[PDB]
């Protein structure tokens, strides 16, 4: 999860922090408009406009830890094709979406 940015001198141009399941719980940074470039926050995938995390292979709803559609993988992670990362997501992450 991408928590600090630095420019070119290591000086700090945001500042995250994330409820574990993805939300956004902190941000902070020297410019509203310098802030507004930084495009991937939780687990390395891109939050869109829409709100979701784009992993790859399916769309991620962070504020019910819950992917937005079943597992195209199948039965590779459990028989839940919703679940996220077995409900661990301090200590795991899921790479693409499976």
């Amino acid at each position: 999860s991408s928590q600090l940015e630095l420019d070119s001198e290591g000086q700090i141009i945001s500042e995250e922090e994330y409820y574990p399941y993805g939300g956004t719980a902190l941000w902070a940074a020297r410019n509203q408009t310098e802030a507004s470039y930084k495009t991937i926050r939780y687990s390395g995938k891109e939050r869109d406009a829409t709100g979701l995390y784009y992993y790859g292979y399916r769309y991620y709803q962070p504020w019910i830890g819950r992917w937005l559609s079943s597992d195209p993988a199948g039965t590779i992670d459990g028989l839940n094709l919703y679940r996220m990362v077995r409900n661990n997501p301090v200590t795991l992450l899921d790479p693409d979406g499976l």
